[PDB]
DNA sequence: TGGATGCGCTGAC
DNA sequence: GTCAGCGCATCC
């Protein structure tokens, strides 16, 4: 993540919904936000939350009563996403996962923040011959707000990963917001052989498959996109190595294949797939951010997890739209 | 809501 | 045809 100096959101209040590892809460906070309420309903991401942020979060937010939800100005929720997600079954709200979005809806009714900030996955823009994402639209148009969304992909924004979402901000119509704008891209600068860990520190990480085939030649010039150099097996997700010179491709949360949930890279001569921390990096997590003691789902969590730089970018904007009140 | 890996199919070229 | 995906079902 980076600093920002000019706290466009301080004195504002949000909540940290389908939090997660908080990532929508470092976000806002480094913009001088204050957190009142997180709901997060999985044993280990609750853990490793109160890790950081020293609260245990709300479980399942389909049987928490709005009204008990506390006051806040801006709502925060990458929802689940399985059920939109390229990777999956694509079931959409026909999932009993893939309705979490209403929950949202249900709070917002009653709460009526004066922004609702939401992130998934790029396939649900497109979800349904793009019949989800106006659902979404037409939801918060009759709750009285804006819909602004668009796909940012992170390695425009500083951080080498070719992740995509896409991003709704959502304000209230009585603000009058008519200056929003998400955030421009610019010259990516730091490639995946710049988070990387020493050697002697991800040793256990080395794979050495005898059906390793390398398919592309390793590049000595860094570039903003993914350089794929080799596969194992059939090349299927998890199955893929790529070059540090590059990008790094989309974490994933219940990837699968021997570099399961990161890809794999090579690296110093060897392949290996990435450490929990060189994952917080890839998410513009700082080396201050606690990882779970499970790497498992520590792999879990960051593959779920959204881009710190990406939200900063975005939570400054939203702030800047918000302070804008000329008479 | 365990940890691990082989997998298959869709979306966007 | 190319290839990447906050995934999936199964195994222990
Ligand atoms: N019914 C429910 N109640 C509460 N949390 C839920 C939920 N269904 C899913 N979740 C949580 O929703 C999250 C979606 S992924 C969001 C991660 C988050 N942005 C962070 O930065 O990392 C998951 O952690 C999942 O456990």
């Amino acid at each position: 993540m980076i600093e920002i100096k000019d706290k466009q959101l301080t004195g504002l209040r949000f909540i940290d919904l389908f939090a997660g590892l908080g990532g929508f809460r470092l976000a806002l906070e480094s913009c001088g936000a204050e957190c009142v309420y997180s709901n997060e309903w999985d044993k280990y991401a609750q853990e490793v939350y109160e890790m950081n942020f020293g609260e245990k979060p709300e479980g399942d937010i389909t049987q928490v009563n709005e009204k008990t939800i506390p006051d806040h100005d801006i709502l925060c929720a990458g929802f689940p996403c399985q059920a939109f997600s390229i990777s999956g079954k694509q079931k959409g709200f026909e999932d009993s996962r893939g309705t979490l979005f209403f929950d949202i809806a249900r709070i917002v009714r009653e709460k009526k923040p004066k922004v609702v900030f939401m992130e998934n996955v790029k396939n649900f823009a497109s979800h349904d011959n793009g019949n989800t994402l106006e659902v979404v639209k037409n939801t918060m148009n009759e709750l009285d707000y804006s819909f602004h969304a668009k796909v940012l992909n992170a390695l425009d924004y500083g951080i080498p990963q070719k992740r995509e979402n896409i991003y709704m901000i959502c304000f209230r119509n009585d603000l009058n917001i008519q200056n929003f704008q998400f955030p421009k891209p610019f010259e990516l600068n730091t490639f995946v052989k710049d988070l990387l860990l020493p050697d002697s520190e991800v040793e256990h990480l080395v794979i050495d498959r005898k059906d390793l085939v390398m398919t592309n030649q390793e590049i000595e010039q860094t570039t903003p996109k993914t350089v794929r150099l080799g596969i194992v097996g059939k090349g299927g997700q998890g199955e893929r190595i790529y070059s540090t010179r590059g990008i790094a491709i989309t974490l994933s949360a219940y990837g699968g294949g021997i570099f399961a949930k990161t890809g794999g890279y090579l690296v110093n001569g060897k392949t290996r797939k990435l450490h929990p921390r060189e994952c917080a990096r890839v998410m513009g997590y700082p080396d201050s951010y606690k990882v779970h003691p499970s790497t498992s789902q520590a792999y879990k969590q960051f593959g779920n997890s959204v881009v710190i730089n990406v939200l900063q970018y975005i939570a400054y904007n939203i702030g800047s739209s918000l302070n804008f009140k000329p008479y």
